[PDB]
Formats: structure tokens, C-alpha cells, sequence
């Protein structure tokens, strides 16, 4: 299939070159996969989710996304217009309050929740978790992300927006998950994007159009926005039987557009998420 006038990030992950506007993707579209969005929640009532989004857990007084961040990332994973995997199931896990902040303990609990909650769900093509969050290095947060991955979930996490090595940040520094840096529409590393050897892949992260609360849309920049691209791509590639949860990150790295990005510091992978779709 094709989506004309797609957000540049969707077009980018289906092309070998920047600057296009069409998103090319197999029509399966992540159908049968599930993506937990671990964030400020999801406004499941947004028409862009077409009833494929639902809240499954909150760690605050309300399940509703009073911030937008989570609804925005869920949109990039699998919304109709702004989503990589347009038929995937979205599950909201609200670990950040409406100010977007959340204790390390809360974020760890949310990751443990997903590891077991997935056994209650029907995701015959596999499970993905998208974690557009992070803070300073925490062994315990890292361990939680690793547990989620080993439990059978493809974990994608943001490298962080500090323009520094992601090794000093969690869960970005967990080696076993898929740490995602951000690029802009001109195939530059995003100005804010963390880097380092722990990074596994880059995704579109600068000025990313997606859903927003109040049934709205806006553009936001952040490695938090590159992460759902890769999570969506993983769900997409899993539905296609190209890869599994345990191998998706390395599969995406293997099939990525190589050496296209600029300002990638020595020691950081020069890899941009690419769905390799052929009509």
C-alpha cells in the first residue's frame, strides 16, 4: 500500500533517500501485533486510533492522557494517518503523570506489568513495547527493561535528548533493548539526540507529526518520537514474519539504511530504520 502526503518520518522509513512524502508499506500493517505504549497514557477515543487503542494500566488517579506525550507516541506507532503499523493494537500504560514525570519505581512497575499483561492478550504476531521516556542511569531501570525484553517483548527505548552519550541514561543504556536515536528530515542527527555505542538504530525524531490529546495533532521533536517509529516498524516486521521480538532490533539494524545520516559521532551506529518494502 501507499500513504500519500505522509508525515516525513513515515515516508523516510519506507525510502532509501530523504525528502519524499509517500509512505510505502505492506497492507498487513502490523495486524495481529500489539504495542504497549509506556508513557503518559493514550487518548484511546482519538479517531486516528480507530478503536485499536486502549488503556490497560495507570499508576495515577486517572488513566486519561492529560499530557499528550503518550497519545502522540501511540499515534506514531499505529495511528491511521501518522502510524507506522496502521493495524496494530495499542495498549496504554500510564507510568508518567500529566506533567510527563514519573518515579523510577513507577516506571519499573509499568515494565513488569507489560511482561505479564501480554499473556492475557491475543497478539499472535508478537508484542512490542515503546518507551518514550528516560532519566539518569539506573541499574534497576535498566534491569526492568531487560526483563521486559527477555519475557518476549520487543523493547524500544529513547536514547534521550541530552546531546550526550546515552550510556549515562536509563533505560537507554540497557544493552539488550533497542535504544533509538533521533534524526531530522535532512538525515542529520537531531540536535538534541543522544548517541554512543549503546545506540542500536536511528528513527525520525525531529518535528514529528502525530496525534495529540483533545482529538488534535501536533509536531514534536525528541528521541521520544523516534522510538515509536522503530516500535511500529518492529510490529510491522513481526506481522510479516520477517523477524521475532528477540531479533527485531538486530533485524531492523541489519536491514537499515546504512551511512545516510550526518553528524553521527564516531562509535555511534549510522543506521536509519527502513522497512525495505517492495511493491
Amino acid at each position: 500500500a501507499a500513504q500519500t502526503n505522509a508525515p516525513w518520518g513515515l515516508a523516510r522509513i519506507s525510502s532509501t533517500s530523504p525528502g519524499t512524502s509517500t509512505y510505502y508499506y505492506d497492507e498487513s500493517a502490523g495486524q495481529g501485533s500489539c504495542v504497549y505504549v509506556i508513557d503518559t497514557g493514550i487518548e484511546a477515543s482519538h479517531p486516528e486510533f480507530e478503536g485499536r487503542a486502549q488503556m490497560v494500566k495507570t499508576y495515577y488517579y486517572s488513566s486519561r492522557d492529560g499530557n499528550g506525550h503518550g497519545t502522540h507516541c501511540a499515534g506514531t506507532v499505529g495511528s491511521r494517518t501518522y502510524g507506522v503499523a496502521k493495524k496494530t493494537q495499542l495498549f496504554g500504560v500510564k507510568v508518567l503523570d500529566d506533567n510527563g514525570s514519573g518515579q523510577y519505581s513507577t516506571i519499573i512497575a509499568g515494565m513488569d506489568f507489560v511482561a505479564s499483561d501480554k499473556n492475557n492478550r491475543n497478539c499472535p504476531k508478537g508484542v512490542v513495547a515503546s518507551l518514550s521516556l528516560g532519566g539518569g542511569y539506573s541499574s534497576s531501570v535498566n534491569s526492568a527493561a531487560a526483563r521486559l525484553q527477555s519475557s518476549g517483548v520487543m523493547v524500544a527505548v529513547a536514547a534521550g535528548n541530552n546531546n550526550a552519550d546515552a550510556r549515562n541514561y536509563s533505560p537507554a543504556s540497557e544493552p539488550s533493548v533497542c535504544t533509538v536515536g533521533a534524526s531530522d528530515r535532512y538525515d542529520r542527527r537531531s540536535s538534541f539526540s543522544n548517541y554512543g555505542s549503546v545506540l542500536d538504530i536511528f528513527g525520525p525524531g525531529t518535528s514529528i507529526l502525530s496525534t495529540w490529546i483533545g482529538g488534535s495533532t501536533r509536531s514534536i521533536s525528541g528521541t521520544s518520537m523516534a522510538t515509536p517509529h522503530v516500535a511500529g516498524l518492529a510490529a510491522y516486521l513481526m506481522t510479516l514474519g520477517k523477524t521475532t521480538a528477540a531479533s527485531a532490533c538486530r533485524y531492523i539494524a541489519d536491514t537499515a539504511n546504512k551511512g545516510d545520516l550526518s553528524n553521527i559521532p564516531f562509535g555511534t551506529v549510522n543506521l536509519l530504520a527502513y522497512n525495505n518494502y517492495q511493491a
